């Protein structure tokens, strides 16, 4: 089948794919990230990925948590600082069931203070976990320097909010971005005119990310030195944005072989000439609405980064200046056609392209279209490309033992 | 009676002044601050702020404190992120018992791990109580932006560093910095001739420092507080300079705290220039932190959420006209005379006198009279004090705040 599209006249979104799998699934995606978020009422949105599951005017926390086990459902939430996202998983024969249980907590939620308050520590437990991981720290911070106001907002509550949300900011924060206009409804597995008089039914209701550059340097004890540097980028949808999209996997970003040496990755090979002592490195791109960023994330020793982040640096310089030849770049543009199909292959990573794209553009690219875009994609783009990232102001992130780490001035 | 001065030819001082007193004062002064840490051994000064009071060679720590509080003396430790220091009171009568714990202390002290590993934890304690003062961030992320390596280190360990430093890196740390060379025993109300014989007896003992290389920079530490507290400095002189002089002098023109309980700063040209745009509860002063190698000039700031965009233009608007050449003689003339009592002032008691003696004999081969002070205040001209100004202006900055920064600027808006 084809995946069937339109809108409302209050600027809601509706598509559907009934691809006849066993198993529906919908997702309700929207324009409701950590951007949205002021000084205020930071780590509003970190609450919300727990709020949901809580009480409701169309029925109560217990209703809801059993109704879902009983057909052994499935709920599950997603953040990006843009947008946010409430997802299901059923069978096809109960789809109308996890519906009304999803708008409840979508549409009319509660948020009783009492289950607000029983809720707010699991914050500590759910920040510390992901935060286990060390990308974590750097990304944060890194976006935090990077940008002023908007996409600096930590999707992670900071500590000092704690047992300080109240259900009064959320409602607010409810009522100021849950709107039609902003959403995006969608189902697969499902037919058109059923989410139609859902919404229809139901959901029918009612800043800027300034470029600042910057450092952060968090020094803690541990022997791996995790680091990044990066620069101002395009916003997604611009073929300036597929450039760099071409020029990450033209420097490496992460293996395609399990445990394979890089052998194409300009930037693993090129610290590898230098560097004999283990590390690893890739290329980073993230792409927003308003704006993006793009460079390279670092993971070296504490005796050896400041080698590893030069010869990055300078692989990417070079580059830039015009060392760069078609087939390298004709061997990107393969990599780049192979990862946008392989995270679409999925019904779930298929379910983040589409209202992605719902809510950035007011239609579904088909991917054929997509790898059109990629072959319009010229070598010179690439290095000017590059040339922004060397020529721009930069931003940097780090964390671990950096007696030897050097600053941005410095490279 | 006249301060005596001397050195040793293994490189150590002594100096007194028997004042006759009632109470002798003695203090042991030395270069092994914070900024002799690298980034691995962090931590360590702020052990040593508490390791005190432990066992030596010399005696035991059960020994130490009682022996000291049964002649009622008192022991008490201060460092900045140069300097060290022992100090200890006591009555004249009793001297020659505090000297033998003063130095068992400093020269041979053990370290046994265990009474160490017992005294981690009172680091969360010293450090998260100095942090209640809300200063002590923003003057520690200060210097870790404007500085890269050895001033930017903090005096109060990290939290990461808690139950990690071990005796290894003491007895390093002691070895590789506690030298006759680096030292300035100072003795009040005592004879010279008795800290010659302890030194000679005693102290007759044997990691080089690091640059303070400024880079400038920036802190933004978002906490939940209706009051904004931050900061605004460039590079500075280091103390000695008549350079440094002309910033102590400009620092008064601008007000560097009340001199009137309550009074509402009439002099203080920053917090009239803040009054004029502002009707709100604010206050700011004058910063000016100097050190051997270099020093740091500004001004520190308090303000609401909502109106500190507003104090900090101001105060930098009324530092901006005063380099352009806004400034008079008689302005000048008062900031000296404030100048002039600040020193004295600070040198009246004992102890503030304590800390003037040595640190100039650390930072000089001898002491410089007070009144040879009041003559290099008076030698400062009103330009240098407005080169001064421009060097603010015109210098690199650094910056650091803490509190709800919902509308508070950056560097480069300034």
């Amino acid at each position: 089948q084809d995946l069937e599209f339109t809108r409302l006249p209050n600027g809601l979104v509706i598509a559907s794919l009934e691809n006849y799998a066993p198993a529906s699934r919908i997702g309700l995606f929207i324009k409701a990230g950590s951007r949205y978020e002021n000084s205020n009422n930071l780590g509003t949105s970190h609450l919300l990925r727990l709020a949901s599951s809580l009480t409701t005017k169309g029925a109560s926390s217990f209703k809801i948590t059993r109704g879902i086990e009983a057909v052994g459902g499935k709920l599950s939430v997603t953040s990006t600082r843009e947008n946010m996202a409430y997802t299901v998983e059923c069978l096809r024969d109960d789809v109308d069931i996890l519906m009304e249980f999803l708008l409840n907590v979508t549409t009319a939620p509660e948020f009783r203070r009492w289950e607000v308050a029983a809720l707010q520590p699991q914050l500590r437990i759910d920040k510390a976990v992901a935060l286990q991981n060390p990308q974590a720290h750097v990304i944060e911070n890194l976006h935090a320097a990077a940008y002023r106001n908007a996409l600096a907002n930590s999707l992670y509550c900071p500590d000092y909010r704690i047992g300080k949300v109240t259900p009064v900011e959320l409602h607010d924060y409810v009522q100021n971005h849950f709107t039609s206009a902003r959403m995006a409804l969608i189902g697969l597995g499902v037919s058109h005119p059923v989410l139609k008089q859902v919404a229809e039914q139901f959901l029918n209701i009612r800043a800027k990310a300034k470029y600042h550059g910057g450092e952060i340097r968090e020094q803690n004890g541990d022997s791996l030195v995790h680091a990044a540097l990066v620069a101002e980028s395009a916003a997604i949808g611009s073929a300036e944005a597929n450039a760099f999209s071409v020029l990450q996997h033209v420097l490496g970003a992460g293996p395609h072989v399990k445990r394979g040496s890089n052998a194409t990755s300009s930037l693993y090979q090129a610290v590898a000439k230098g560097v004999h002592q283990p590390f690893d490195v890739s290329a980073f791109n993230a792409s927003y609405s308003d704006s993006g960023l793009f460079g390279f994330y670092t993971i070296s020793q504490a005796a050896s980064a400041g080698d590893v982040i030069k010869a990055a640096y300078n692989q990417v310089k070079t580059i830039a200046q015009g060392n760069l030849s078609n087939p390298d770049v004709q061997a990107a543009k393969n990599k780049l056609k192979a990862g946008y199909l392989m995270s679409v292959e999925s019904s779930e990573g298929f379910l983040d392209e589409v209202g992605s794209q719902a809510l950035a553009a007011g239609s579904y690219t088909p991917p054929s279209t997509v790898l059109q875009q990629i072959d319009a994609v010229a070598d010179a783009d690439v290095i000017n490309a590059a040339k922004k990232f060397v020529s721009g102001r930069k931003s940097m992130a780090a964390s671990g033992n950096l007696g030897h780490t050097p600053f941005i001035d410095e490279l």
